[PDB]
Parts: structure tokens; sequence; C-alpha cells
């Protein structure tokens, strides 16, 4: 990954949510994380190195309990990994400029647009908003 | 349980995360809760009904990533309940008194006293300093 990695950088100033999501895959519960219902113009930035990630324009109403987006910017910027943890096979979405772990990816997405379902903690992401 | 359900006032009164946690037996992610290294004196209350439900001296350092004890104030004060959820056989310790979620018992607690971790999610207590 080109960003470098700096623990103590990210420890001074990353939330412990934040950090736990993003630097050890934790998963925020759902339905407790800032951007779950966020409808406004704008753009969701990777917490870790501020690569925009996602578009609102892609952000739907999915009704899991986190962020929810069809398709993110561009193809470039996500990273995807199995992931066999905690007792399920899925597939992973990590920031592809730093790591960063993001959420993961689900194919009961809306079937009129991508099929896919990119699942995303709040927690590993900042908004950037524009009215 | 006999404390009186109002969800409303719950929903306004609570964070989302104890919301979560309490009412819909959500996991706060280990290492991201307020109480998990506390060792001050006092006790740790239901945040839902405040009843006291684990005394600092009870609190022991587990590493598993949440506030662990090994026993509860009383054998009254709990309920505990088999969860098969998530794909594991668990259980549940929850509020006698108004049947909130606080957490999970393991048998593998301190074997020189109870032998058994209540593994309580921060967010479903409120400490009460008693210095
Ligand atoms: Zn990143
Ligand atoms: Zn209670």
């Amino acid at each position: 990954y080109p960003y470098p990695k700096d623990d103590a950088e990210l420890r001074r100033r990353l939330t412990p949510m934040q950090y736990e999501v993003t630097q050890h895959a934790a998963t925020e519960p759902p339905f407790t994380g800032e951007y779950t219902d966020t409808e406004d113009a704008g753009i969701y930035h990777c917490v870790v190195c501020g690569t925009a990630l996602f578009e609102s324009g892609a952000k739907y109403h999915s009704g899991c309990g986190w962020p929810s987006y069809f398709k993110p910017i561009d193809g470039e910027v996500i990273d995807e990994k199995m992931d066999y943890t905690h007792g399920m096979t899925r597939v992973e979405v990590r920031c592809n400029q730093c790591g960063a772990h993001l959420g993961h990816v689900f194919e009961d997405g809306p079937r009129d647009k991508t099929g896919l379902r990119y699942c995303i903690n709040s927690a590993a992401l900042n908004f950037e908003a524009k009215p």
C-alpha cells in the first residue's frame, strides 16, 4: 500500500473506534454509525489517508445497519480480499491507498444497478459535504 | 421484567451504542469501550434502569477487550439465557430488573475465584465513582 504506515500517528489522530475498525478490522455495530442514514450531497473519504472512496450519489437505503453504496468512485480505490473470520466466508473491502479495513461487499445490492452492496463502517470514513 | 419499558424514551436518552447494545443485543467492538481498562473504585450500574450490577472489586484485567468481572453484586441482579446467535452457543447475561442485554459469561475466568468471566459491554453500564 502506497500510503506509509505510521501507527503512532494513527493512534494519536484516530478515535478508538476508527482505529479498531480500520487497523484491526473491527465492525461497528449495526445502526450505531454516524453516516448510516446520511443523505447529504458529498464524498466519503478514507478516514486514514483521505482518499475519496464513495460518492453520496452511490449511497442507497439498504436497511442493513451501515452506510451502503452500490459502487465506489472508481475501480481503483478499493481492494477486495476473502475473509474467513467469524465463522463466515465474505469479501472484505479495504482502502487500496493505505489498506484500511472498510467493510464488506455483498451480492445483494440493487438489482436495477450493480447488484452489489458495499457495506462500510461509518468509522472508516469521513464525509466531505458538497452543498 | 419489572422495570417498565419505554422504547421512545430510551431512544431519546441512550446513545445509539447504548440503545443498540441493550435493546438489540449488539456488541461493542473489543478495545473500544470506555470502561474496559477502568480500575477506579465504584459501582457499575445498568445504563437503562440504574440497577447496581457489578462492583469495581469484582472487576479484573482479562485482556479480552471488554470490561470483565468474576461475579455480579449478587446473583439476583443478573438473568442468564442461552444464546445461539452468530454461529455460536454462549450464555447471554442480562439485567434482571429491566432485561437489558449486558454481554455474556464464559468459563475461562479466574480459577482462584468463580472461574467465570462476565464479559460486559461498556455501553450497557454507567460507572458511579465511590472514591
Ligand atoms: Zn486509506
Ligand atoms: Zn436494567
